[PDB]
């Protein structure tokens, strides 16, 4: 009872986040025809949360270490239940902006943290292995549970569907509060001047790639705010050489071995983050199989997914981390290569959607085990805080820029086919074909970036001594 | 009857000139030990078969268009079997160099004959892709038989190696002359000029680079080689615009899709030919397995082809070329994946041997069948005799290009990890093991090889229509 309350109370954040996230996804069409926010608000609710959640998740990092990490995830996922009962009563559009903001706010403290006290509170070994794979478990389990809750209920409103994670969101705290031990450490000074100048270059970068594509990219405020984003990043760098308990320890990503494995997981979350966002749009424009149907369909990836996992964490103790990351990721070759060729629209379920989600979630649950313990092996304590924020922050600032080359593949092609980028709903049933084609053309670029992650996967060299002993 | 005689007839020339160059490799220490040729006269050998096989065989793609596809195929099968002969009774060094002249040769003008009579014999269709698969099947039975053979007898004396090449090669020429018609058409009138430069120009280029490494690659004799090669090049292409029945057609290679599928059986055939060089080697240098019991380890290898090569003829009149070459290729490099992270000296057989050779060969026969059908696709018969010819030719020539840097990368591993560019026979068990890491990691750079190949193969284009129907 002690261990399965504490696996699953530290990976709550991780469910509440992503299944949050795809509830949203969702709702959104829903909440234009009611707050009536045009297409211009259409992202800023999207954005506000991101726009907050990268911008403070490298001060959420250090702040376990000066008030305590068991403290700050109660206080992070109590944020982010208290702002969703206030983005589920939204008057308007400043009020659902307001909400939006303060959920990433307490998503932004809280999601280190989690990933900080699995490396903490579970001792090397067995007991770690098993921690790191419920943790990527609940990730995948939120994200599904997010399209059946949200294709559930939406019809009756979206409001509801918001309201949700506040049951999720209690009984993880009431798990947090009784089955984690506040470990008493000496409360560690904060990096006043070296948090603020992270936050500040976050934010402003954020900005100015949120807001190009609305503007313009060299209207002036773009670039303006890419010109504030540059400033505060240079100036924290500068500041941070005779900085005291740095925000960022530079010097740690010196070791020929974090560094590649730090590489490997921002283009990795990029291929999985353009992987679930072609596959979401794919099976909701072309296949048009609504959001309960989709998210009941996919309940085999979650069963697949966690028999990866499941398979990963007792092998990651006798096969290094390189060849289990290459032997998942080769198997999520194949089944993108698969859905490649033989997904026309109209196809069955059972043949075309079942075998390949099934081979690709045990492919990508076999890598993320591997991964993640590579990614928090050898650190300290004194120092696992701002790495496990930089290993989500790479994780999340990689899916834009991946996604970004994939959809402009997927609009070029569809023009070449011949097509409109226009709304799918008014389209000829050939200009529909060609975007079918599109998608299913992508799909191989995902598969080359996929080779470049494996590529580098093979400089990882730790051996499991290392991540999954003692 | 017929059809099991006429195919088993037509690939006998691929059973024969595999099957011999095996046993010419295993039989070559022995050679040495009695003719005492020295290390100069080891690669003249096998040079001087590769020099006239490549310098004639672009001659005797033509040449079955003006003396008849069937007799061109008992004359050059016969002249093969007659070399053999001469060749297991060599007196000295000049001798045997003139039997292995011969052989190649007569292999020269077997081997394209024996592809066009593929195209030409069997109508497109069923009777075509079981052909193709039989033609193929054929090729790797006889170089494991090579092993077999060559190791089993090679005690005696290595003479009646050779010697075992007659009776297949009379039944051979007994079953093609019994079961294959003489399709009476119009002799079509030979290139005098074409041919001779053409017979030049291949023959000064392989002499070149063959000399290079004996003599050097700048003294004089090997560049001079070259300039004559070069110098027929041009002549040769010259005189091909104004050719009557040219012997290369190179208006016929501006399809978009016969010069992808061209180039990928140049490089499918450079990785292959490293591939199989590279895991003799290991096989040979590092297990210590010798040829009786490394031919009989390969065995599986030649059941788990032909299962590939029976399931891809089915499989090609649904499925284009391009998946099933894309599929096949997966497999193969799952298999070279797998061998390159658990494949030490000492390992036992089946768990570590027995999958990955069997895996990897169902994906090269799965692979074979469709390269073949779309490297033969609608071509006629006016043209298909050098159009397969070009076909031999590229797949052999890409065979010491690939391999050339393969060989390379071997060698700087070996030296950086601690160890000697010397013979195996003198090695410390420290210089050993950094060999044994250099072969293993060498076979990374043969599966980067392949992907390679895997990329161009998309753009072949072929429906499953043009090559395996009607
Ligand atoms: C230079 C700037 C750096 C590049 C990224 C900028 C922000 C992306 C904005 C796009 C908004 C919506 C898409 C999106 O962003 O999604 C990915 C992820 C969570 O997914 P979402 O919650 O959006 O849900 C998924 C739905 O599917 C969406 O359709 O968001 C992020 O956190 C973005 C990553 C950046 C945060 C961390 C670092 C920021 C600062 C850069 C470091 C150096 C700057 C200093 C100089
Ligand atoms: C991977 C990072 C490793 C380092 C990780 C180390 C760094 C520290 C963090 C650790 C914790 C994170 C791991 C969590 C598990 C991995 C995430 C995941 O897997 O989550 C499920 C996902 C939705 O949840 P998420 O919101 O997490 O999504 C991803 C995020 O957004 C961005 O990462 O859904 C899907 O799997 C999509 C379906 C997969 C398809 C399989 C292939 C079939 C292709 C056929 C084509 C058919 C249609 C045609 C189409 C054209
Ligand atoms: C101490 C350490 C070191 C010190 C420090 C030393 C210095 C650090 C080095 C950094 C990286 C250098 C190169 C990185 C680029 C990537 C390599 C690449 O480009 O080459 C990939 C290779 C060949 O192919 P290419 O054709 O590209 O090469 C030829 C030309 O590029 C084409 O012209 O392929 C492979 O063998 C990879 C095998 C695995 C792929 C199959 C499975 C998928 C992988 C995992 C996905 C995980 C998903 C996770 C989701 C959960
Ligand atoms: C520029 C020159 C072109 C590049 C290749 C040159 C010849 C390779 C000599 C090396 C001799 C031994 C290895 C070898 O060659 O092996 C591959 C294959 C059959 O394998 P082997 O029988 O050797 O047995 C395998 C044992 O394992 C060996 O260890 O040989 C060949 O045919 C070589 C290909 C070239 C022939 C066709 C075209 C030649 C002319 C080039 C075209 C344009 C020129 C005009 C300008
Ligand atoms: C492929 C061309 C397609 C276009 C073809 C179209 C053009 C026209 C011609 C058509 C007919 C040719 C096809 C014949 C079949 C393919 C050849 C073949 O397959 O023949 C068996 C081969 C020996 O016969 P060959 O003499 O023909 O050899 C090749 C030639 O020399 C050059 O092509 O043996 C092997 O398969 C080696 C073992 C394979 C290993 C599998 C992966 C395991 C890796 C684990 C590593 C463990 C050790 C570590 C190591 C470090
Ligand atoms: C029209 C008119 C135009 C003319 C026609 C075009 C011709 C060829 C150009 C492109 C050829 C190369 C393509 C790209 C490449 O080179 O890359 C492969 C690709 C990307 O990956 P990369 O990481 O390389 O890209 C990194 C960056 O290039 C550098 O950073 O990957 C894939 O999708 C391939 C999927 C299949 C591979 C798996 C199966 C094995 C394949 C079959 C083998 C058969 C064995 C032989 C047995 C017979
Ligand atoms: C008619 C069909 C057969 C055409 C498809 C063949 C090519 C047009 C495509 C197929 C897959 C493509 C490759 C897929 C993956 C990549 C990786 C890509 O790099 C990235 O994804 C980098 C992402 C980043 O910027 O962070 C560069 C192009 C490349 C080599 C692509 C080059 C063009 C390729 C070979
Ligand atoms: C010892 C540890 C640190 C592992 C490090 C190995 C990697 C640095 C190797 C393994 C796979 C290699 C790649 C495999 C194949 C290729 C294709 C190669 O070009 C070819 O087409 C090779 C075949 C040829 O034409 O000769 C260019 C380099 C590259 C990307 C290689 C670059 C170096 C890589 C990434
Ligand atoms: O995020 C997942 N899907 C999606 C991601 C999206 C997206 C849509 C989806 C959908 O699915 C979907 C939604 C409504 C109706 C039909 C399908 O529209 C914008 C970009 O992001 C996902 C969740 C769990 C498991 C796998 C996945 Br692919
Ligand atoms: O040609 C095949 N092997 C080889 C190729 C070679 C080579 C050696 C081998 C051997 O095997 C071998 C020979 C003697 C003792 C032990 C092993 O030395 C020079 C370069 O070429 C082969 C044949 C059929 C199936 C698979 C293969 Br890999």
């Amino acid at each position: 009872r002690s261990f399965i309350a504490a696996v699953i109370a530290i990976g709550g954040m991780q469910l509440l986040a992503t299944m949050d996230s795809t509830v949203a996804i969702v709702a959104l069409p829903k909440i234009q025809n009611e707050l009536s926010l045009s297409d211009a608000g259409r992202s800023w609710v999207i954005t506000a949360y991101v726009l907050t959640f990268g911008g403070l998740m490298l001060l959420g990092g250090r702040l376990g270490d000066t008030i305590g990490r068991k403290r700050t995830f109660i206080v992070g996922v109590a944020l982010f239940t208290i702002s969703s009962v206030l983005c589920a009563v939204a008057w308007d559009e400043a009020t659902l902006v307001i909400a939006r903001l303060s959920q990433g706010v307490g998503s932004a403290i809280a999601s280190p943290t989690g990933l900080a006290l699995v490396a903490t509170t579970f001792r090397k070994g067995p007991a770690r292995n098993a921690a790191t794979a419920v943790f990527a478990a609940m990730t995948a389990i939120g994200s599904v549970m997010g399209l059946v809750v949200g294709g559930a209920l939406t019809e009756v409103s979206w409001r509801w569907a918001f309201l949700v994670n506040v049951p999720i969101g209690l009984v993880m705290i009431y798990l947090a509060r009784t089955a984690l031990r506040e470990t008493n450490k000496e409360r560690m000074k904060l990096d006043a001047t070296g948090a603020i100048l992270a936050t500040l270059a976050c934010t402003a970068a954020v900005f100015a790639f949120s807001i190009g594509p609305e503007k313009g990219w060299m209207s002036g405020i773009t670039i303006g705010s890419g010109l504030v984003a540059l400033a505060a990043a240079v100036a924290f760098v500068i500041v941070e050489r005779t900085a005291e308990n740095p925000v960022v320890p530079f010097h740690l990503f010196r070791d020929r071995n974090r560094l590649v494995t730090f590489s490997a997981i921002l283009l990795a979350g990029g291929v999985m983050f353009s992987l679930t966002v072609c596959i979401g749009l794919y099976v909701q424009d072309i296949l048009g199989y609504s959001a309960l149907r989709a998210g009941v369909g996919f309940i085999p990836f979650v069963i697949a997914m966690g028999i990866g996992l499941g398979v990963s964490s007792q092998l990651v103790s006798r096969f290094s981390p390189r060849v289990l990351t290459i032997g998942g990721g080769y198997l999520l070759f194949g089944a993108m290569l698969y859905g490649s060729f033989f997904m026309h629209r109209g196809v069955p379920y059972f043949p075309n959607l079942v075998m390949p989600i099934v081979v690709g979630g045990i492919g990508i649950g076999m890598a993320v085990v591997p991964l993640t313990l590579s990614a928090i092996a050898g650190v300290g304590f004194d120092q696992i805080g701002p790495v496990s924020a930089i290993a989500l922050m790479l994780q999340s600032l990689g899916g834009p820029l991946v996604l970004a080359v994939i959809q402009a593949v997927i609009t070029s092609r569809t023009l070449y086919l011949g097509g409109t980028t226009g709304p799918v709903k008014f389209m000829n049933d050939v200009q529909l074909a060609a975007l079918d084609h599109a998608y299913t053309y992508g799909l191989l670029w995902v598969a080359g970036a996929a080779i470049i992650v494996g590529g580098m996967a093979l400089f990882i060299g730790y051996t499991p001594q290392q991540v999954a002993h003692a």
